[PDB]
């Protein structure tokens, strides 16, 4: 009875790979004379392996990268077989009666140690490559596992206590049929990849790796949240059928286009994808997105190891605008600084990042950032329908200062003979209770709103989106957040503008009737949620939803508001 | 031209003390037979001082604490004069030709080192006392000043880069005519003491200690925010006129009259003190408080090095209730966990304490805490008018769960033959935008509200109360916070309850007309602000303020709302 958090639903069958967090222990105790001969043979026998295994890595480099990387291995291998090492390693064991792992370490460490004495950063790095050769040699004599994770020749499941971002890059996605780990939870980098990759995986197992040995055959239900170890062929069967259902689920979700999200009684809304990267446009088109409702530009910034210049941004934006064809993209200016730092910025720490120097607060304290970016967006708008939207807005002051900024950047472009869509619409995230409160005022000043309920929930309830200890209090489906949502939508409509929603509520099956009834114009979500929500929309009656929404907005209690929603679903489809 | 943040206004004249506890630099050059004689004399000459200075400390312990502490010094002094140390210290210098500071250190360190080898925690602490004797001896030979801060025999000003809470306790308030430091700002523990102590002091000097030497004569303006170093008598005299002008104000401000909170046209409000500790009742009575509007019980918890039991709390509450006489105290249940941790709880760290596991979220996850406390409050209500109020309320759910809790604790008391005021009124902090939003709903469920604008501002604007980098965005005088204030007050009144305010806005001269006009029933503040605000209240016309408030609530911009307030002050008194 083992249960984890399940980060991706699905089913899989394969062998289990174990990353032994293990470490090399040197035997420093002098060996016996009879052993001298035995230790040399162990070194030769252990060296015999690395000889053949190192050669296998070389061939992968040649085919994978080319001759430029293939010869580097020959140097490492040729250096290892250097006749000077054979005589020096054997002499210490024979002369000092030392162990092969302790004696061999001194030889490679001795040379690398001499290189470090050098006063050059270029020579020191090469000393790092030589040190690596001896480091693995110790594992090869002991037989410790060296799972560069790229050395996988057979399909296997990946099991580990936790994976660091570095491993995820040099990881074979095609040879790994899933990912299982006992890390903390979704706050783990690898956990997010399972979601985006759309592959079955667990991250809260707790202690599965201590129960699994490498080469173990395991079946992942990722549906009943159970793992079968060396099971009876019948379980391998149940699961196989569970996997069938999973596949049919895809097949069904895969389709239903018709006209964009229209209720039975004729009420239309937009339903779009939130994206991070051109690469997300694919999922959006796949899932029937009618455009992009939020282009989190941060994500593009974390797609690089340097701040992207005007030109890099422009290109990135242009690509998106174009990968979206006729469709509109709502490009949000950058939102760094709550749980989304970009390390390359080296910003200083804050006591409460989520109440700190975030998003617009940065771009306004460092105009080059705001300017490059807005410049880039505008210029990209010469290439496809783009909108500009600002994150973390708190005051009418902020909006006017930024529009004024746009207007300056617009002229500069005009003066440099650089097209931009003169029609370009500007809006604001309403994701602060401030913004929500002065929604009427803000609505005169912008073309549109998108409600960020992740943040709005966070500040309205003062519950950190990151904090699992109080997660039970994080309720975007509170009478408090809903009311503020309504109040924003209404603001929009009172000025004859519209409100969309890119917070996760838009994509939440349980809010869809309320969001709809409350008159939300636009929904934007993870692409994967587009069909569930579309389905709900297509099967509602809009008038009924209004009535629902209204009721819900009067409830002083979430439970009471959940009840309405449920009796609706019962009685209404 | 040096300027700091000025934490307390006033004027002072005195010598400057510098905490530059100079380090112990051991001279390690071996000595000569001819010197040998000189080093011994230096040791005897340096030992000659500590002999007389140590004796002076002994006499202070006897008069200050008693014979129990006086004899401990005799042991330390008697041990230092031990004939074994004289021969051993001199022998190493004469035999090993070592320095007195290096040779003497080995002798005291040698014995203390032997004591550490002991496997007992009780013997190890005594080794700490013996180690201290040799540690100061090195300073005595070098001659570096000795600054425990209790060894001050003359009045002086205290100058330091920053002071740790430990120093503030063993600090002589009567011999320190002020405090000056270059710490971060008000977020510094010592900075809060200047406010409560009501003594002139600066904490943001930036680099005054590097410009001042001990024994320097300095005059603190704390009015023009300037410091005069060795000035002419002319500056002193000007500064003496400034000092005197400060006293005149105290005199005018010390004036007190019954029914102090009534506008010209007859509108009354309560005006009370926020307190932390019975000790604050004094300031409250001093400043004309009509009761206590917020008894931050955390502060009582940080007044101790253990969690206060039901009984300790009860006693503490009883005292307050009684030190308040006829007056009502609004006892808030405990609010730990944003910028107010209590270290003794060893709670784990959070990514955003201010959006974390704070106040009520704790007492609900650990009932013993909530129970002891509510138990204690109730029982204390048998002794004076108390109200109960809850911090960090976010939902109607929370309130009902806590009332239900009260009702359980009430019965238990009934069953144990323990009086409590059956009339006891219960209310909630409205300091979350959630609470503000569902104020109508909450108003049915409680007897009253007090708006915490420090927090409300924080969450509505998502600006950390602690974060100086964005402080410019922390505006409780936003159209967004004011609107939410109005909405809360109105909720109150619609149920026939009342709203008070213990956030710092209540005490802010610039909100007083708005708070008033918006119908706030009760103001609660630092006691020191009571007269300024009373004065403003007594000199307003209430009807005019309503009109003011209304206008202000329609402004989309702070500046625009500041303008109204100003034209008012111009035209109206």
């Amino acid at each position: 009875m083992i249960s984890g958090i399940l980060a991706s639903p699905g089913i899989a069958f394969g062998k289990a790979l174990l990353l032994k967090e293990d470490e090399i222990v040197i035997d420093r105790k002098k060996i016996s004379a009879d052993q001298v001969d035995q230790e040399v043979e162990r070194f030769l026998s252990g060296r015999a392996k690395a000889s053949a295994q190192l050669e296998t890595i070389k061939t992968k480099a040649g085919e994978t990268f080319g001759e430029e990387k293939e010869a580097i291995f020959e140097g490492h291998i040729m250096l290892l077989e250097d006749e000077e090492l054979e005589q020096e390693i054997i002499a210490l064991i024979k002369d000092k009666h030392m162990t092969a792992d302790a004696a061999a370490h001194e030889v490679i460490e001795g040379q690398a140690s001499a290189l470090e004495e050098l006063d050059d950063e270029y020579l020191k790095e090469r000393a790092a490559d030589v040190r690596d050769i001896g480091k693995r040699l110790l594992r090869n004599i002991l037989g410790l596992k060296i799972i560069d994770l790229s050395a996988i020749q057979d399909e296997v499941i990946l099991v580990a206590a936790d994976l660091t971002p570095s491993e995820t890059a040099q990881l074979n996605l095609k040879k790994v049929l899933g990912f299982i780990t006992d890390a903390g939870g979704r706050t783990s980098h690898t956990s997010i990849m399972a979601r985006s990759l759309e592959l079955p995986a667990i991250v809260g197992t707790g202690s599965v790796t201590s129960q699994v040995k490498n080469d173990d055959y395991l079946i992942l239900d990722a549906v009943n949240n159970q793992v079968y170890v060396n099971p009876t062929n019948e379980v391998i069967d149940k699961m196989r059928a569970v996997q069938e259902q999973v596949a049919s689920e895809k097949a069904e979700l895969a389709k239903l286009k018709d006209l964009p999200a229209i209720t039975l009684d004729g009420h239309q809304v937009e339903v779009c994808a939130n994206i991070g990267t051109v690469r997300d446009v694919e999922g959006a088109e796949r899932n029937g997105a009618e455009g992009v409702g939020l282009y989190r530009t941060e994500f593009l910034f974390m797609d690089r190891d340097a701040l992207p210049t005007e030109e890099e941004q422009f290109a990135a934006y242009k690509a998106v605008a174009e990968a979206c064809g006729s469709q509109a993209v709502i490009v949000r200016t950058m939102d760094i600084g709550g749980d989304k730092e970009l390390p390359y910025m080296n910003f200083p720490k804050e006591e409460n990042p989520f109440l700190g120097w975030r998003a617009i607060r940065i771009a306004m304290d460092r105009r080059e950032i705001l300017r490059d970016q807005l410049r880039a967006i505008l210029r990209a708008s010469a290439f496809g329908k783009l909108r500009i939207m600002f994150p973390m807005i708190i005051s009418v002051e902020e909006v006017r200062a930024l529009r004024k900024e746009i207007e300056i950047y617009k002229q500069e472009l005009r003066d440099e003979g650089k097209a931009f869509d003169e029609s370009i619409e500007i809006g604001v995230m309403v994701e602060t209770p401030a913004a929500a409160t002065i929604a009427r005022h803000l609505a005169k000043e912008v073309d549109f709103f998108s409600i960020g309920t992740n943040d709005l929930t966070q500040y309205t309830l003062a519950v950190d989106r990151g904090n699992d200890m109080i997660s039970h209090l994080y309720q975007p489906m509170s009478p408090s957040v809903l009311n503020l949502i309504k109040q924003v939508i209404d603001a929009s409509h009172a000025e004859g503008k519209w409100t969309g929603m890119c917070g996760e509520l838009a994509g939440d099956e349980r809010a869809t009737l309320l969001l709809l009834g409350m008159g939300l114009d636009e929904f934007s979500m993870s692409a994967i949620s587009i069909p569930r929500i579309k389905k709900i929309i297509r099967n509602t009656n809009f008038e009924d939803a209004k009535v629902l929404a209204e009721q819900a907005l009067a409830q002083p209690t979430t439970d009471e508001l959940m009840t309405l929603v449920n009796k609706f679903i019962e009685e209404k489809t």
